[PDB]
């Protein structure tokens, strides 16, 4: 059932954190690392237990970008659940910051 896809695609500035949602309920970071091992190495994850989301930070942007495309096309399923995979509006992971300092 070939189903087409119609999205902005603007691709300008690309960003190295990648925003995921609907996530098997309780996944283990584990399983979201082993998702990102492939393309390449997790710095920094981000697990929120409640709307199902959850942030992945690969070492480099590069391997971002190329994740992505992969699903693209490809359409994963955690759990045999399906999953979310998107890029993110925040350049750097938000993790720590001084509110007024």
């Amino acid at each position: 059932g070939s189903s087409g896809s119609s999205g902005d695609k603007m691709d300008g500035a690309p960003s190295r954190v990648l925003h995921i949602r609907k996530l098997p309920g309780e996944v283990t970071e584990t399983e979201v690392i082993a998702l990102g091992l492939p393309f390449g190495k997790v710095t920094n994850i981000l697990m929120l237990k409640g709307k199902n989301q959850a942030f992945l930070e690969l070492a480099t942007e590069e391997a971002a970008i190329t994740m992505v495309n992969y699903y693209s096309a490809v359409t994963p399923h955690l759990r045999n659940q399906p999953i979310y995979i998107q890029y993110s509006n925040h350049k750097e992971l938000k993790t720590s910051g001084p509110s007024s300092g």
